[PDB]
């Protein structure tokens, strides 16, 4: 009942913000630009500093015209409407949002420890306890998101940032969506796609549990289970229902992964009658104190090395490009609700 009542309150609080979203809570000239932390085909993330408070933030900047051309309008509206409404210990917080003639802006907390991906590739693979610590945080995060009827749809090591306490904070809600029932969009990264996405089915929150299987495998092995050189080869392996496990995997880990990486979505852990509890009660998680993880009372496997809230050393280097704001409003109609 304690969990039920927690989730009931979580949904109440989400819905109030979902139904009345915040808008236009800062502007660009309140910030100084420091460094580009990441780039893509329609946006980028920049470390910025608020000129009055001195706080650092990660500012996600989306080019409206490019969002339209790449057919990401609904996805970007989803991302902002969801982020301004959620609240959970393992989600990067949205602090401000606004738009101008050219761009959409989401000003996020800055997590200086960098992406799990970097740390995983540095060390090779995580031990099972280390992978389990991160996996538990994803399980709780998905329990939270799914209870709000949200599907995340972009789990991968690059989207898991490591904070100053060594805990995960999930970033990038660009594919997140509120879904009662099924949804159909092809999105995600190839190695993490569930079979039902590849096969163009109407799919549901079970795709997130599949992706958790992929993530746990990759953390514990150092490479993902369906690895191949070309996407088509990855997709063939994903749909085949065959996975090979390293001999160093424990039997408990292999058993959990067979049930998360279940091609038949109606048999996949997280999507059965007992929901998330089939995962939380699995023997691989027997040492996990779920409440202590939620309360951040467990000592983390490692604390990322960084010098302060302005340190960018754990992120990589990109060409520094202008943030140009047109003299004329672009795509105003499409982004009215942002
Ligand atoms: O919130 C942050 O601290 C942050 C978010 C996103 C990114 C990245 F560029 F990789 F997408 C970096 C940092």
């Amino acid at each position: 009942e304690s969990v039920k009542e927690f989730l009931a309150k979580a949904k109440e609080e989400f819905l109030k913000k979902w139904e009345s979203p915040s808008q236009n809570t800062a502007q660009l000239d309140h910030f100084d630009r420091i460094k580009t932390l990441g780039t893509g085909s329609f946006g980028r993330v920049m470390l910025v500093k608020h000129k009055e408070t001195g706080n650092h933030y990660a500012m996600k900047i989306l080019d409206k015209q490019k969002v339209v051309k790449l057919k990401q309008i609904e996805h970007t509206l989803n991302e902002k409407r969801i982020l301004q409404a959620v609240n959970f210990p393992f989600l990067v917080k949205l602090e401000f949002s606004f738009k101008d003639n050219s761009n959409l802006y989401m000003v996020m907390e800055y997590v200086p420890g960098g992406e799990m991906f970097s740390h995983l590739r540095r060390i090779g693979r995580f031990s099972e306890p280390h992978a389990r610590f991160y996996a538990a945080q994803i399980v709780l995060t998905f329990e939270y998101l799914h209870s709000l009827d949200l599907i995340y749809r972009d789990l991968k090591p690059e989207n898991l940032l490591i904070d100053q306490q060594g805990y995960i904070q999930v970033t990038d809600f660009g594919f997140a969506k509120r879904v009662k029932g099924r949804t159909w969009t092809l999105c995600g990264t190839p190695e993490y796609l569930a079979p039902e996405i590849i096969l163009s089915k109407g799919y549901n929150k079970a795709v997130d549990w599949w992706a958790l299987g992929v993530l746990i495998y990759e953390m514990a092995a150092g490479y993902p289970p369906f690895f191949a050189d070309q996407p088509i080869q990855i997709y063939e392996k994903i749909v085949s229902g065959k996975v090979r496990f390293p001999s160093h995997f424990s039997s408990d880990l292999k058993d959990l992964l067979r049930n998360l990486l279940q091609v038949d979505l109606t048999k996949r852990f997280g999507n059965l009658k007992n929901g998330v509890n089939d995962i939380k009660n699995h023997k691989w998680f027997a040492t996990t104190d779920w409440i202590a993880i939620y309360q951040r009372k467990v000592e983390a496997p490692f604390i990322p090395k960084f010098k302060g809230p302005g340190d960018t050393s754990n992120f990589d280097d990109y060409e520094e490009e202008e943030i140009r704001v047109s003299i004329n409003e672009k795509c105003g109609k499409e982004f009215t609700e942002f």
